[PDB]
C-alpha cells in the first residue's frame, strides 16, 4: 500500500523543490557525486506520467537549473542521461510545449542528439520527436532548424547500436501513439517504433501485454499496411508486431 | 518514462538510509515538521509492493527507529498513520515475518489497534491480520496473545466508522487474497473484506475493475458459498459481490 493519490499530489511541489535545491547546491559546488546522480534519478522518476510534477518543475526554475547542469558537467554522460530523461517527460506534456521553445534549450538538445552515447542521444531524440510531432504551426523557432532537426533525428537513430541494457522504463505506451502516424515526418515515427522495439525485445514479459492492451497491435498494423511508409519505420514496426503476435498465441 | 528497473533497484539502499537518517534527525530534534511528514510518506510509498526495500528498511534498524517514532510522538495521528502504513507493507512480506516477532513491537501495535482514529487502527489491524495469517507455527511470541489478538482484531473492525477519506491506495489486491480463506481465523478475513469494501466504495472507478480482473470474484464467492463462515465476513463479502455486478455490466 501507499498514501492515497490526493495526499501524493499534495506533496509533489515540496519534493520537487527540495530535490531541485539539492541539484542547485551540487551544481554550484561542481560536485559530481552519488547524491547528485540519485537525486536526479529521483526527480526524473517523479515526473513519470505526471503533468502536475512537470508543471511544478517548470514553475520552480527547473529548466534553467537543468541547462546549468548540462553546461557544468558536459562530459558526465550519466548526469546528462538523467537530465534528459526528465526533459523527455516534460516534452510529452503538450500544455508545456511553449516552455521548451527557446533557442538555448533547443541548441543544447540538438547537440546532445549527436552524442556517441546512445543513453544520451536516445533521450535528446525523444525530446525532439515530441516537439516536432506537434506540427509546423507549434514550432515558434527557426523553420530551417525544425527541418534539419528532423533529418538529424532520422539520421541519428539509424546509427544507434543495440544498447546493452534497457535505458528507461515505461508504465504506458500512450505517449508514443500520436508519434506513429506522423507519416509527414518519418524520423518522429522512427524514434517511437525504435523505442517500442527496444523495450519489447529486452523485456517482453513487462511490455508486450502492456502494448497489446493499450491498442498497439492495430496502431502498428496501420503502419504495416500503410502505402508510402519509410522502409526503416516499417521494418521495425513489423519486428514489434512479430514480438506481439508471439506474446499472444503463446 | 523513468529509470530502468535494475538501476532503480541499485538506488533503494541509498534512498532508505537517507530517508531513515532524516527521520532519526527530526525525531532527535523533537521536530514534527513538514519535512518529517513527507519523508515518512515517501518511505511508506517506497515500500509499496517492494520486498527489497522492506528488507533494506529492516537491515538498517528501521524497526527500532520507527518504534521510537511511535513512542516519541504518541499524539500525532498523522505520524502514526505513516509509520504503520510502512509497517503494514513489511507485514506483507513473508520472508520478513520473523523480523516483526518481538514482544514490544507487537505490544505497541496491539495498543494502536485500539486507537480511536480509524486512520491509525486500520493499519495496526492490517499488520496483525497479516502476521496472524501465517498460522500458529510461525507465531513465536505468546500463543495466548495471538488468540486474544485474533479476537481483538475482529471486535475492533466492527467498531470502525466510515472514514472521511480513502486512507491508502493499493496497486493490487494480491496481498489480500491469502487473507481471504483464513477461515480458521475470522477477523483476519474481516479486515481483508472490510478493506476491499472500503476502497471499492470510495473509489469504484479505480478498484472495482481491478478487483474483478485479479480474480476477486472467485475469491469472494469462495467465502460466500462456503457455509460455516462468520456472519459479518459473509455480509461484507456479499455486499462487495453484489456491488461488483453493477460494474461488470453497468
Amino acid at each position: 500500500g501507499s498514501t492515497e493519490q490526493t495526499a501524493q499530489l499534495g506533496t509533489e511541489l515540496f519534493i520537487v523543490r527540495q530535490l531541485l535545491q539539492i541539484v542547485k547546491q551540487k551544481t554550484n559546488q561542481n560536485s559530481v557525486d552519488t547524491t547528485l546522480k540519485f537525486t536526479l534519478s529521483a526527480l526524473w522518476n517523479l515526473t513519470d506520467e505526471s503533468p502536475t510534477t512537470c508543471r511544478h518543475f517548470i514553475e520552480n526554475q527547473g529548466l534553467e537549473l537543468f541547462m546549468r547542469v548540462l553546461e557544468s558537467f558536459p562530459t558526465e554522460s550519466s548526469i546528462q542521461q538523467k537530465v534528459l530523461g526528465l526533459l523527455n517527460n516534460i516534452a510529452e506534456v503538450q500544455e508545456l510545449h511553449s516552455e521548451l521553445m527557446w533557442k538555448d534549450f533547443i541548441d543544447h538538445i540538438s547537440s546532445l542528439l549527436h552524442s556517441v552515447e546512445v543513453e544520451v542521444s536516445y533521450f535528446a531524440a525523444g525530446i525532439i520527436a515530441h516537439l516536432i510531432s506537434r506540427g509546423e504551426q507549434a514550432w515558434t523557432l527557426s523553420r530551417s532548424q525544425r527541418n534539419s532537426l528532423l533529418d538529424d533525428l532520422h539520421s541519428a537513430i539509424l546509427k544507434w547500436p543495440t544498447p546493452e541494457c534497457e535505458m528507461v522504463a515505461y508504465r504506458s505506451f500512450n505517449p508514443f501513439f500520436p508519434l506513429l502516424g506522423c507519416f509527414t515526418t518519418p524520423g518522429v515515427q522512427l524514434w517511437a517504433v525504435w523505442a517500442m522495439q527496444h523495450v519489447c525485445s529486452k523485456n517482453p514479459s513487462r511490455y508486450c501485454s502492456m502494448l497489446i492492451e493499450e491498442g498497439g497491435l492495430q496502431h502498428l498494423y496501420n503502419i504495416k499496411d500503410h502505402e508510402h511508409t519509410d522502409p526503416h519505420v516499417q521494418q521495425i514496426a513489423v519486428a514489434i508486431l512479430d514480438s506481439l503476435e508471439k506474446h499472444i498465441v503463446r
